[PDB]
C-alpha cells in the first residue's frame, strides 16, 4: 500500500514511499528514486566512484534477493562529513507500482 516491489517477481518489496527522499535541487542550482532505507536486495562487489550519478558516493550493484533483477545500486559516502553516508538510488521501471 505504500510498498514498493520488485517488479519481475512481484515476491520483495524492496522499498517503501515513507523511505523517499530528494537529494536533486530545488532552486536555480525523475528517472531514480533515492530512499533511505530497502530490503531484500543483495549487494554485489565492491563500491565504485566511476561514473557516478551522486558525486561524493560510490555505487554498488543491488539485485532483488529472490530473481537477481537489477533493481538499483547502493550509494556509499566517500567522506564521513557527508549525510546521509548511505542511500539507495532505485530503477523506478523496476519496481511496483
Ligand atoms: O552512479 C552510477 C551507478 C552505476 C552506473 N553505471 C551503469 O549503469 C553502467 C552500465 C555500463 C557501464 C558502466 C555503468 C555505470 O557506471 C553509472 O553510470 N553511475
Ligand atoms: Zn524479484
Amino acid at each position: 500500500p505504500t510498498s514498493l516491489c520488485c517488479k519481475q517477481c512481484q515476491e520483495t518489496e524492496i522499498t517503501t514511499k515513507n523511505e523517499i527522499f530528494s537529494l536533486s535541487l530545488c532552486g536555480p542550482m525523475h528517472e531514480t528514486l533515492t530512499v533511505y532505507k530497502a530490503s531484500n536486495l543483495n549487494l554485489i562487489g565492491r563500491p565504485s566512484t566511476v561514473h557516478s550519478w551522486f558525486p561524493g558516493y560510490a555505487w554498488t550493484i543491488a539485485q532483488c534477493k529472490i530473481c537477481a533483477s537489477h533493481i538499483g545500486w547502493k550509494f556509499t559516502a566517500t567522506k564521513k562529513d557527508m549525510s546521509p553516508q548511505k542511500f539507495w538510488g532505485l530503477t523506478r521501471s523496476a519496481l511496483l507500482p
